[PDB]
């Protein structure tokens, strides 16, 4: 068995680094199944040359809406669950990570099917916050996915490989996705059908 | 569809800024209906020239009270729910936002009707905390709403408009409200009546 | 009605201050009734000359124990609830505050009566953490209450008075308590008796 | 009764210190019973010469996995519960502490028995984060336990002793464990058997 983190605390990735290069999110988001749950997933990169600490991820849905009483809220914000309640949103960023939002009854995507997706006027805003270990100061890295950048029925190509003791990252596959068989039904639609 | 946040992470608001001007809360708070729930809402402004990070909102009710056992607590503090349990209190402050507190069984306003409002000896304290991106240091901006500054049955005038690619903010409508048809019953009173 | 916090955000306390003096906890803790619940309460002071921010309170019980399997844990730590789950532990420290821990089924004090109190080998550790606004750096102020410093059946003397527009603090009554009629039964004992 | 923390807030440990030495985790993790619950425990050390503040502990499970749909996640991360939901993960680090993760239905170890342990391809990553009081800047200390470093049926040797007023720490027993009678059944297996 090959360790990922040594006793003293130094990680075994990118042999021989120094632990202003910006942080990367995948260009695209995907939606596909994971242990019978529908998920929306994007990948968030690591800082090659340094650690990021009190590191955490969140996501906002920018979508205009009208309240039943008539009130039009242009570009309304509502939080997307990506680990808040369990702490999985507090990241150990030592290699590019797939962040996953389980689309459930409380998810803004509960009712959206594949065909219904590209009709939606919406935008996901991904926000990474953390303190850069060397530097000392707090960072914040943002990116955005509009509808036409969310791919239904795809998965992320694994970037991780282990050769000669260390773990190395194929960075040319970072934004790479691939197609996987996936229902076109909405999350709600899938639970309705299951519950009978 | 016109993006609000670009891939690289720069927002498309106030074309051509530099991303000591203080932050603004609306002068007034309002109470009115939103998807069948009664809400107390105030607006909190953005920092024209910079980002605010680990950005978060909370609110305190200053109200003296007497415990059933006889104990008089002058100017007692109790938290007002404005997103704590879901993370909606963690703000993405890229344009003036309406903060909303759903008046429910746990809300200090559960039992207060329109007529009953102006009799109450109470004060809401709104507190924004965040680290200013450029600067590096933590900010804290406070403001206050007493009874006579909470308007029953109003809504906030939308400040947001999109012209020529960017989103621009009509700041002269920031504190602007308008009247909307709203029940004068208290939140509790409204749920009692509904549940039959 | 006399405001405690003005629109611009400056508080109306201690007329004419500058908003190394250390922070004070009350020397003593008390236990007494509040709206039919038994509570353990201590008072935590304010920083005369400055604000404290991301301000928060927690409390630890230092008490040795033996696990049913035989394991002796000298000076074991277990968290005391003083607002965690609702945010009431996030403080707006603009005047000396009574912190309150509702003694319930999950409280380490559930089973302790008045007579049973002074037999207990225990210690409460109160810890205030916050960033000092002027300074910029994080503070931490600790204090401790052993058994013989927790007074059963007392309350805190209110320090707060309003004269000539501003609110002024009688600091000679900070640590002052007074006796109030209170059951000598334990919290559990009180709920058992009530539930019949 | 001998205090651990004095009124003014100075702790009574290591008589006569100054309150770059790194922080230590125990080399080994253990699994054994605590009040009828199965627990995974590691010990985390203190900073001899200084306080650590906003101090907190978390733990990550690095374990590759395959989703029922076929997706292989190399070196997948999932949070281990070590106090998140109650605040017991927010540490008062004034002497070496045993961190405890109660192995329950939500714990990744629910299904793992003694014999089944050494077959598992897994790694626990322990991460302490805190601000160093003197310094001002944020620390982060990591360590790791692979399978062969988790000892089933052991406990930690207590390091704490009180002599001449102060509490002193036998640091040569920090990583010391000892055997204790413990079931070889998995956590799930133990609950199945109990529930009949
Ligand atoms: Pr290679
Ligand atoms: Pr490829
Ligand atoms: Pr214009
Ligand atoms: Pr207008
Ligand atoms: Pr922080
Ligand atoms: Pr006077
Ligand atoms: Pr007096
Ligand atoms: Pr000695
Ligand atoms: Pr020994």
């Amino acid at each position: 068995i090959q360790r990922y983190v040594r006793k003293d605390g130094k990680c075994n990735v990118h042999h021989g680094n120094v632990r202003a290069e910006t942080l990367v999110f995948s260009t695209h988001a995907v939606i596909s199944m994971r242990d019978g749950k529908l998920c929306l997933m994007f990948r968030v990169g690591d800082l090659r040359n340094s650690h990021i600490v009190e590191a955490s991820i969140r996501a906002k849905l920018i979508k205009s809406k009208q309240t039943s009483e008539g009130e039009f809220i242009p570009l309304n914000q509502t939080d997307i669950n990506v680990g808040y309640y369990t702490g999985d949103d507090r990241l150990f960023l030592v290699s590019p990570l797939i962040i996953s939002h389980e689309i459930n009854q409380q998810s803004p995507f509960w009712e959206i099917s594949k065909a219904q997706l590209p009709k939606e006027e919406l935008e996901i805003v991904v926000i990474l916050e953390g303190m850069v270990e060397a530097t000392g100061m707090t960072c914040q890295a943002r990116s955005s996915y509009i509808t036409s950048e969310i791919l239904w029925g795809y998965r992320f190509t694994p970037v991780l490989t282990l050769e000669d003791g260390f773990y190395e990252v194929d960075y040319n596959s970072f934004h790479e996705t691939y197609e996987t068989s996936t229902p076109s039904l909405s999350a709600k639609e899938l639970a309705e059908l299951a519950n009978r």
